[PDB]
């Protein structure tokens, strides 16, 4: 049956994603968490992003019971249906998907439970603008039949060529026993007929758990082995609550205490640092938590939207990522099996991740090794996850360094892609400068980052492209009258509707934005005084760049003093 949409490399997709409020339907109101509308949001949406950007409804707190979902999302159906552009005055039906599996469908849990699949069927029959369906976060409550809805949910979404796209992380072993572990296997023989329409994403929320790098891993195998149309990865700013941070780089750990004020904290620039470990291993589809600080409130894109995800994601569509092919050509190395049974994310501890709990990678050298859990047929070295190469940290890196080549010096993350070096610190709450020495042909480049600072850098004719982000805002006001953890544990609470009024008040305006902090960029083998070119970036963020030439030593540092994004040439 005709796909409604195409979702690949050069076609990426943005879910964009508005909460239900369940008090205000009690009343007979329907609107969403934050204020957007349906309508003012789409319009909203920058004209050149729209043909990638699909409304993603989320039934979040309406009441648990029957019709309740059903009723809403009717109600915001219709309005999709109807929307007409005034510009054109043609009515420009807004594509639409819906949430209906989250927190196991437990009665207790999420009014999703009440819609069938016969309700939904009849959805995707009325409304050619439903693209498709969507499941999220069910590892903390492996529901008994949850692989058998999920194969229902595929055929349903393939007889009327919409997508099933389903979030999840590995916490419990989710993802093998989603493809059959434990013996549940309806799943697995559902993508076998229908794997053409189908998305499979991480969830990074549980961050506690730290399997970030083995989730990922299943992901990416997954689609190289034809067990997913695409992949992606919902990139979640309540990790910092899960993992118990507060006040950027202040020592103490306050546990689950400050939730509202955790998930505001959360460097800006850090969730493109996520979002690259999907685009650099050919992943197409994004999408972000808590949404009032990743996208924004009252129908205005947030800075961390605007100065972050909105460039990131231009980037994307401007540069397609790497194709199924070619992400295939680069693998050497494909495992086969269950990471739970090798200590889940602590595999790749040490190998390319610094610590357990961290949603970064500390070298790009293996990029990341796909993998797909032990019940799959297999169907480069495919190696078993049992083999005596991934006994051990140090087995993993012998094997691995074998097959991928040492390509950069520095303790610095680092990817290279055609002639683009991907760069970033991956530090995340310590307050650490890092370095790296990246080459080109013949062009030798050292770099000094901050933490929280992505680069990509592009060697073009006539020089360098440069695109730089490190905008991070100052969010101590938030953790204001707290000297200590142990003060800050205790902090009234901020509340969902005061973090939503925090936003409106002091992030969307009278914004504290961050200092500016200082990038270096020093180029060896060089003959004259390069100039810079196309300079922009986030406004009044960055100071202009200086240049210090070294003519005996065939070397320019270049310093940058900035909090934002940034881009520019430099011509030699
Ligand atoms: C109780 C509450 O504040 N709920 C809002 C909040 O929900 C998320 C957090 O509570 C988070 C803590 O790490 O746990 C997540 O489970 C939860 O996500 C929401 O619930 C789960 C089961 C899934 O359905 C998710 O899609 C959903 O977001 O923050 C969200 C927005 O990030 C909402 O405001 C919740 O109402």
């Amino acid at each position: 049956v005709d796909k409604r949409r195409e979702i690949n490399n050069e076609h990426p997709l943005l879910m964009m994603p508005l909460y239900a409020n369940g008090e205000e339907f009690n009343q007979g109101k329907y609107t969403f968490w934050g204020g957007d509308t349906l309508t003012g949001k789409w319009e909203n949406i920058p004209d050149d992003l729209k043909p990638y950007t699909v409304i993603q409804l989320h039934p979040d707190d309406l009441p648990k019971r029957d019709g309740a979902a059903r009723d809403f999302y009717e109600h915001m159906l219709e309005e999709a249906a109807k929307y007409v552009n005034p510009k054109t005055g043609k009515n420009e039906p807004i594509p639409v998907i819906l949430t209906v599996y989250t927190a196991g469908n437990m009665p207790y849990y999420t009014s999703a439970h009440w819609l069938s699949t016969s309700w939904i069927d009849k959805m995707y029959q009325k409304y050619p603008n439903l693209h498709g369906i969507f499941s999220t976060e069910n590892y903390w409550i492996w529901a008994n039949d949850i692989e058998n809805k999920a194969a229902d949910y595929l055929k349903v979404s393939a007889k009327n060529g919409g997508y099933f796209i389903w979030a999840e992380q590995n916490n419990g072993s989710a993802i093998e026993k989603a493809f059959g572990k434990n013996g549940k296997i309806a799943f697995q023989k559902s993508v076998d007929k229908y794997w053409k329409n189908l998305i499979f994403m991480f969830k990074n929320t549980p961050a506690a758990e730290g399997n970030d790098s083995t989730t990922e891993s299943y992901m990416k195998g997954l689609w190289l082995s034809n067990h997913t149309y695409q992949w992606g990865g919902l990139m979640d700013t309540w990790k910092w609550y899960e993992t118990g941070k507060w006040k950027l780089f202040a020592s103490g750990n306050i546990g689950k205490s400050q939730g509202d004020r955790q998930w505001l904290t959360e460097p800006e620039s850090m969730l493109g640092e996520e979002a690259l470990g999907v685009y650099l291993n050919g992943g197409v589809v994004y999408n972000f938590e808590h949404p009032a600080y990743t996208y924004g409130v009252n129908n205005k894109e947030s800075l961390l939207f605007s100065e972050v995800i909105k460039e990131f994601f231009r980037y994307v569509i401007a540069h397609p990522a790497p194709s199924k092919e070619k992400v295939l050509e680069d693998t050497k190395v494909f495992i086969h099996g269950d990471y739970s049974n090798k200590g889940n994310g602590k595999f790749f501890v040490n190998v390319n991740t610094d610590r357990e709990q961290t949603p970064l990678y500390m070298t790009g050298r293996y990029n990341v090794i796909p993998a797909i859990p032990g019940v799959l047929k297999t169907d480069i070295q495919i190696k078993e996850i049992t083999s005596p190469e991934f006994s051990s940290t140090q087995a993993r890196k012998e094997y691995l360094n074998k097959l991928y080549p040492m390509n950069y010096e520095g303790d610095i993350f680092a990817q290279k892609l055609d002639n683009r070096w991907f760069v970033y610190n991956y530090k995340v709450n310590e307050n650490v400068k890092q370095t790296g020495k990246l080459k080109f042909n013949s062009l030798e480049m050292n770099v000094e980052f901050e933490p929280h600072t992505y680069g990509i850098f592009e060697r073009i004719s006539n020089g360098l492209k440069v695109n730089l982000n490190n905008f991070r805002t100052n969010k101590d006001s938030l953790w204001s009258n707290a000297q200590d953890a142990n003060q800050a544990k205790k902090l009234p609470q901020l509340t969902k509707k005061g973090a939503i009024k925090w936003i409106e008040e002091h992030y969307i305006k009278d914004t504290q934005f961050g200092e500016k902090r200082v990038t270096k960029i020093v180029l060896r083998g060089i003959d004259k005084l390069p100039t810079i070119h196309s300079l922009s970036g986030t406004n009044n963020s960055y100071d202009q760049p200086s240049l210090n030439f070294d003519q005996k030593n065939h070397m320019v540092t270049i310093t940058i003093n900035s909090n934002g994004n940034l881009e520019f040439e430099l011509h030699f």
